[PDB]
């Protein structure tokens, strides 16, 4: 079992749950991504604890059950120095390895860029350093996917009618075959995405889906700053991730040393649709890095 907490970081109350033991060789601090998710999708690397990996998990600011801080702090600097208070009002001054799944790993790397120091590996899955390079590769996504569906993006998504249900219908397609692929999506994932509907956080920093992105983050962009990055990086992306790996491969290029794999028939949340290979990966890579 984990212990949960709802500690004040920096000014807010943030949830997190940390699972460690037995026999622990390494700390690794997992970031959610959305914007505005939560924490309980990324629980099947739960599994790595015993690999001896402890795992801390929690929910950023205005996500999930953590509270919202003013307006004016939703924004990744703030999501950074947010994960830095937590890393060291709990372990610290620990190195520990830093994980982030998309978003989380965008902010992953915006965290590596200011204190890797405190760091002793990056993982990155599904990330990205450039916002508005990521739109560009999932437009062609879009233009991929059958006329019908295709359509209605183009068509309900111009007009902002994003409750059409053939326009939703098109979403949920994308989703299947760019978010998870599969059928019987995991309760930890169906809840995250509960909780981005719910919060305020999804909508006012990215938008209104995976794949329309309107909110505050539309022109971020830290390609330029990453190749800052020394420490022992580990890539990872689907084969078919909404967020391509030619993205990843973007990233790849800057962090010299880095590692980047294309999860076979995976998409973005590869924790889910290779749960043994993705946790078998991570756990190698931090194991070697220790
Ligand atoms: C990941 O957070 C989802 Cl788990 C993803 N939304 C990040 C993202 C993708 C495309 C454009 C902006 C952000």
């Amino acid at each position: 079992e984990c212990i949960e907490n709802y500690a004040k970081v920096n000014g807010i109350y943030i949830y997190y749950k940390l699972c460690k033991a037995p026999e622990e060789k390494a700390k690794l601090m997992t970031m959610h991504g959305g914007p505005g998710m939560s924490h309980d999708y990324l629980l099947s690397l739960r599994d790595m604890t015993k690999e001896g990996i402890t795992v801390l998990f929690y929910d950023q600011f205005g996500c999930g059950r953590s509270e919202e801080p003013d307006q004016s702090k939703f924004t990744i600097d703030y999501g950074v120095e947010e994960a830095e208070a937590l890393r060291s009002k709990l372990f610290g001054n620990e190195k520990v390895f830093l994980m982030g799944s998309s978003y989380g790993g965008a902010l992953a790397l915006a965290y590596a860029v200011k204190y890797q120091d405190h760091l002793k590996g990056l993982i990155v899955s599904g990330g990205l350093s450039s916002v508005p390079l990521t739109v560009k590769e999932m437009n062609r996504l879009i233009d991929e996917l059958p006329a019908k569906y295709r359509d209605a993006i183009k068509k309900y998504g111009s007009s902002g009618s994003y409750e059409n249900p053939e326009y939703q219908e098109a979403v949920n397609y994308f989703y299947h075959q760019h978010l998870l692929r599969s059928e019987d999506w995991p309760p930890e994932v169906l809840k995250s995405l509960e909780y981005a509907e719910r919060r305020n956080v999804f909508r006012i920093m990215n938008g209104p889906n995976e794949f329309t992105i309107t909110g505050t983050i539309k022109d971020w962009d830290i390609t330029d700053k990453i190749s800052a990055i020394k420490i022992p990086t580990l890539i990872t992306v689907g084969e078919y991730d909404e967020v391509t790996p030619n993205v990843a491969r973007v990233i790849h290029e800057k962090i010299a040393g880095s590692e980047l794999h294309v999860f076979r028939d995976c998409s973005h949340l590869t924790m889910w649709e290779d749960r043994e290979g993705y946790n078998k990966l991570l756990s190698d890579f931090i194991l070697k890095h220790l």
